[PDB]
C-alpha cells in the first residue's frame, strides 16, 4: 500500500531511503639482472 520512501525538505532536496609493479621480461626495456 502506501509507504513512506523518504523525506523531502528544501534544504536537503530529496533525501530518499609498495607498489605491486607487474610487467613483462623483455630485453632490454626489463631484462633479467
Amino acid at each position: 500500500g502506501l509507504e513512506k520512501i523518504g523525506t523531502w525538505d528544501p534544504a536537503s532536496g530529496l533525501n530518499m531511503t609498495s607498489l605491486i609493479v607487474t610487467t613483462i621480461l623483455e630485453e632490454p626495456y626489463v631484462l633479467f639482472k
